[PDB]
């Protein structure tokens, strides 16, 4: 399964999921800082899921593993901002990342086997 450009149609199904998962719901949009007013003195570098579907479509990521460095970088911010383990929002930020890391695995997979297949001679 050699196909060095498959992981971006598959990145974008797995997007699509993650529209659909309810614990997705914070995560789709910027932190409105009229409601969060302390957000961006502890949040140095803001991402969410609708960034990260404009990234992939603008053909600004030249890999899976951007991708993945950029909503892993979601759910650090929700870790360092949560007041407490305990806290809705940050519970929702857990399930959901259990969700991401189970689904882009094969794809993180598949995409370096095909580079190593690309450059094996
Ligand atoms: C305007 C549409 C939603 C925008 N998002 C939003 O407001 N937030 C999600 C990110 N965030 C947290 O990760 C977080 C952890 C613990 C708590 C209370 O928040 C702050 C809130």
């Amino acid at each position: 399964s050699y196909d060095i450009q498959a992981w971006k149609k598959q990145c974008e199904e797995l997007l699509n999921l993650i529209f659909q998962c309810e614990d997705s719901e914070p995560f789709r949009q910027p932190v409105d800082l009229l409601e969060y007013p302390d957000y961006r003195d502890i949040i140095d570098t803001p991402m969410d899921f609708a960034t990260v579907r404009e990234t992939l479509e603008a053909g600004n990521y030249e890999s899976p593993m951007e991708l993945c460095k950029d909503v892993r970088l979601i759910f650090s911010n929700s870790k360092a901002y949560t007041p407490s383990k305990r806290s809705r929002i940050y519970s929702m930020s857990l399930r959901l990342s259990a969700f991401f890391e189970e689904h882009i695995s094969s794809v993180l997979s598949d995409y370096k086997s095909a580079l190593r297949f690309h450059k094996r001679n």
